[PDB]
């Protein structure tokens, strides 16, 4: 699956990471990690990707459990300040 | 190659796994993996990637040993009750 | 990059395997790994990814040199008989 | 993500590879590496993968930083002469 961004519909822990309402998260199911970007990296990824999708912007707990059901994928958080 | 999925075209096992008749397989040649998913996984990925294609809905176990063959994959189970 | 087809346009040893003229190659770089495919694998193969190119249907071992240097792809034979 | 071009900005030294100013760097997200190309790797790669998109020409030491932090990608100088 190519990658994607969901954007998370609450505040909650998911996997041991803290997300903040309204994260995007950037999922990448070839590289199985997914990370909240910051808004220059969500901006970054467009231009190099311009046909990522944000397929679900009300991202539940539930539908980031499937994503790691599904695509096997480890969350992380932001990696940059 | 992209993701995609088939269906069985009757109760067997293969690789080790049984799948019933109608079994919907999800298989990831790039992350090496095929899994029966459940009707609401099935969904989904159709929400996440909506372009994938059934490629096979009368899928043998010599189908599935060509994407063996062909793709490397390692079949399994459901992995949701 | 997806998966591509090769035609080799003589008969050849390269990276230690042997090729017949006409061997029509799997290439993937996900995977690195490209192969000779007997004719009903090239055909399922177009099953499921309908739109696969033949990139090069004459391919000499210096083409295929190229696909070591840029895809770091481990060339093998035939998988089947 | 698909592979991509950028091509530097100027000369430098980034992740312990010196680049060239103009150096076309080949970018493959799902192998985690990026490399220097010579022009006739260049045109290799747009014979196999006619898409490729040249996604930034002016390419400096902190747009390859946001491809490590987004792509996890290994930066390599050329790979021939
Ligand atoms: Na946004
Ligand atoms: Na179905
Ligand atoms: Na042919
Ligand atoms: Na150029």
């Amino acid at each position: 699956m190519r990658d994607f961004f969901v954007i998370t519909n609450s505040e909650y822990t998911f996997a041991g990471v803290h997300y903040a309402k309204g994260a995007v998260l950037h999922v990448s199911p070839t590289q199985k990690r997914a990370f909240w970007v910051i808004a220059d990296q969500e901006n970054f990824i467009k231009q190099v990707n311009k046909n990522i999708e944000y397929v679900e912007k009300n991202a539940s707990p539930a539908f980031l459990q499937r994503i790691v059901e599904i695509y096997q994928v480890k969350f992380e958080g932001k990696n940059v300040h």
